[PDB]
DNA sequence: GGCCCTCTTTAGGGCCCC
C-alpha cells in the first residue's frame, strides 16, 4: 500500500470510546474518554500507535442517570478520580490527533468506535460546550466497528466480535473506557489486516 | 431507563452504544 494516508482516502482513523451518564449526548454528562491512534508499518499492516485516557468531570448543569452510573460503576463525586474538564481532555486528544495527521500525511481524522454514532455524538457535544476550535474529526462520517464486524465476522456485539476474531476478551474488564477502546482498536486493526491478508487490499491485489 | 418479542396483556427477559 503501504502508507496510512493512502488507506482511507486521507482519513486518519482514531479509535474512541466514552463512558457517559446516559444516552442523551445533549444533556447527559461525559464521564470518561479514551483515544487510540493507529499506524501502519513498512509492510502496510495496521496497529495501535498512541493511547490517551482521561477521567472527565461532568460539565456544569449536566444530567446524571442512575441507571447509567450503575452500568459503568462511575462515581462522579469521588474526589480521588483524578478527573479533568471536558476542555482539557479533548484539547489534549485533538493536539495528539492533529500531530498524527500531520506526520502521517493525512487530511482529517475519522472516529473509529463500536456503534460509533454514540461516541461521536458525545464527543461533538463536548467539543461544542468546551468551545473547542479546529475539531480534527469528521463532523458526520465514522468507522463503526459494529458494522465492520458484521461484515467481517458476522457479529455486531463487541464481546462476541472479538471472540469470533480469535481475540482475547475479558468480561471483568469490559464496560471500561480504556479496555473497550483497546479491544476496539485491536478489532479494527484485525479486520483491516485480515482483508489485506485475504488479498482484498490493495485493489491491485483484488485483481 | 424504554421498546421489543413472546413460551404476552395479572411478564419478563433481550437488547448489549451508557
Ligand atoms: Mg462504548
Ligand atoms: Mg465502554
Amino acid at each position: 500500500l503501504t502508507g496510512l494516508c493512502d488507506r482511507f482516502r486521507g482519513f486518519y482513523p482514531v479509535v474512541i470510546d466514552v463512558e457517559t451518564a446516559g444516552f442523551n449526548a445533549k444533556t447527559d454528562a461525559l464521564l470518561e474518554i479514551a483515544a487510540i491512534t493507529l499506524k501502519m508499518d513498512e509492510q502496510g499492516w495496521l496497529m495501535p500507535d498512541t493511547t490517551l485516557h482521561f477521567h472527565v468531570e461532568p460539565f456544569v448543569g449536566a444530567n446524571l442517570q442512575p441507571e447509567a452510573l450503575a452500568f459503568n460503576g462511575i462515581d462522579p463525586n469521588d474526589p480521588d478520580r483524578g478527573a479533568v474538564s471536558e476542555y482539557e481532555a479533548l484539547h489534549e486528544i485533538f493536539k495528539v490527533v492533529r500531530k498524527g495527521i500531520k506526520a502521517s500525511g493525512c487530511n482529517r481524522a475519522i472516529m473509529v468506535a463500536h456503534n460509533a454514532n454514540f461516541d461521536h455524538s458525545f464527543m461533538m457535544a463536548a467539543a461544542e460546550r468546551a468551545s473547542l476550535k479546529r475539531n480534527p474529526f469528521h463532523p458526520f462520517a465514522t468507522f463503526d466497528t459494529a458494522a465492520l464486524a458484521g461484515l467481517a465476522l458476522g457479529q455486531t456485539v463487541l464481546s462476541k466480535a472479538c471472540q469470533t476474531a480469535g481475540m482475547d476478551f475479558d468480561s471483568t474488564q469490559a464496560h471500561s473506557a480504556l479496555y473497550d477502546t483497546e479491544r476496539t482498536a485491536v478489532l479494527f486493526c484485525e479486520i483491516v489486516n485480515r482483508w489485506k491478508r485475504l488479498g482484498g487490499w490493495p485493489l491491485s491485489a483484488a485483481e
